[PDB]
């Protein structure tokens, strides 16, 4: 599923993501954005052999298992597919405890470079939240 930019908002929101953690949604809206293109589906193959997964595209080294990144852990206790679903509560409470990690939201290297510092509000100016 490829969300809608208020769309995705509005569900991120009734999954507890405005202000987690002091993020105000217009950060996950963002990262979204540019991690993913706002597509459920979306996969990534990196050079270490692992593969990031799904809207925020969750790394399969510590966070889900995929059976093909060897030495690697399962934090979010889940296979990585079902970090594809269209219904992202999976990718939300997995994300829930990669934020809380301790380098926050940098965890995510295209909000660090694309959306730290910036105006996110302006990704959820104009939704009916």
């Amino acid at each position: 599923k490829v969300f809608g930019r208020c769309e995705l908002a509005a569900a991120m929101k009734r999954h507890g993501l405005d202000n987690y953690r002091g993020y105000s949604l217009g950060n996950w809206v963002c990262a979204a954005k540019f991690e993913s293109n706002f597509n459920t589906q979306a996969t990534n193959r990196n050079t270490d052999g692992s593969t990031d997964y799904g809207i925020l595209q969750i790394n399969s080294r510590w966070w889900c298992n995929d059976g093909r990144t060897p030495g690697s852990r399962n934090l979010c206790n889940i296979p990585c597919s079902a970090l594809l679903s269209s219904d992202i509560t999976a990718s939300v409470n997995c994300a829930k405890k990669i934020v809380s990690d301790g380098n926050g939201m940098n965890a995510w290297v295209a909000w660090r470079n694309r959306c730290k510092g910036t105006d996110v509000q302006a990704w959820i100016r104009g939704c009916r939240l």
